[PDB]
Order: structure tokens, then sequence, then C-alpha cells
């Protein structure tokens, strides 16, 4: 099951690929270089998910490979920063470049990260949530800084693959 994290730079996607699979955080931003790979199976009752994960980067410099890395992917987790305008904006893109290439096979999730920067917030839950039924994907937020609901955005990811 690939699952491509997919986000403005700077909004968490590595973090909270980092928080799921080693319960860690760094304050120190390390960007993303094209990709980085990692494979996590989750061990349900009733099935088995290898989800091969594509960090993919953020920066502009490695935009042209975005629709290479979205290519065959059976999730997508489009990411925000809740501190960031602009990082929420641009996600409608982001959801769209993955529609174009995959159309409806794929899961979408949207992710509105850092929400332990309360004080900071840009984009409110309700805006977030509009923008998913909007766009008829899977809305979450989360604090990879925290740990908070990361572990449930995997879970959720996951539950909603289909069987077949
Ligand atoms: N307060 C806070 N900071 C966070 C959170 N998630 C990530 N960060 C911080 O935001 C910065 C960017 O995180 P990073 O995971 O590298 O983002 P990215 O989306 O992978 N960027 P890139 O596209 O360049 O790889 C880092 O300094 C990291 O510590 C979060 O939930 N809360
Ligand atoms: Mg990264």
């Amino acid at each position: 099951f690939k699952l491509v994290f997919l986000g403005e730079q700077s909004v968490g996607k590595t973090s909270l690929i980092t928080r799921f699979m080693y319960d860690s955080f760094d304050n120190t931003y390390q960007a993303t270089i094209g990709i980085d790979f990692l494979s996590k199976t989750m061990y349900l009752e009733d099935r088995t998910i290898r989800l091969q994960l594509w960090d993919t980067a953020g920066q502009e410099r490695f935009r042209s490979l975005i629709p290479s890395y979205i290519r065959d992917s059976a999730a997508a987790v489009v990411v925000y920063d809740i501190t960031n305008v602009n990082s929420f904006q641009q996600t409608t893109k982001w959801i769209d470049d993955v529609r174009t290439e995959r159309g409806s096979d794929v899961i979408i999730m949207l992710v509105g990260n850092k929400t332990d920067l309360a004080d900071k917030r840009q984009v409110s839950i309700e805006e977030g949530e509009r923008k998913a039924k909007e766009l008829n994907v899977m809305f979450i937020e989360t604090s990879a800084k925290a740990g908070y609901n990361v572990k449930q955005l995997f879970r959720r990811v996951a539950a909603a693959l289909p069987g077949m």
C-alpha cells in the first residue's frame, strides 16, 4: 500500500512520519531531499497492511518529481500547518494533483498539523473540515510535536484503504 505524504515545505510531513514510526520529534528542521522511503506494516485483526511510506519534499526544486511520487499511490496524506494560511490554501492543488493522477483509486486525508501552536492558529478546525467535505476527503488535526492524533491519523487512513 503506497502512502504518499504531500504538502508545502515545513508543514511537518516528516515529523508526522517520525512520530508515527518512532514516537520522537526533532525541533531542528531537516528538509527532505526529493523522497525518503519507510516501511511499516500495520497489524490489524482482519488484515495486514504493509505501508510503503513515500515521504516527499515540499521544497520547490523537487516539484517536477511530485507526479512520479503520486503515481500508483493507494493513499495520499496532504499536510498543512494550521499557523500558515498559504500552506492550507495550497492543499487544494495538492489534492487536485492527486485526483488527476489517481481519480477515485486513492484514499485522501487532509491534515492540519501543529495544533500545539494553538496561540498562532491561522486556520480554524471548521475551515479545515469545510475544505475536506468540499473536496470529498477525510480530515484530522494533529501535533507531531505533542504526538496528538498521530496514531489516529495513520489508523484512520489504513482503516479506509479498500479491501481489494
Ligand atoms: N510546533 C510544531 N512544530 C512542528 C510540528 N511538526 C513539525 N514541526 C517542525 O516544523 C519543521 C518542519 O518539519 P518537517 O517535518 O521537516 O516538515 P516537512 O513537511 O517534512 N518539510 P519538507 O517538505 O521540506 O520535508 C521542523 O522544524 C519541525 O520541528 C508540530 O506538530 N508542531
Ligand atoms: Mg520532510
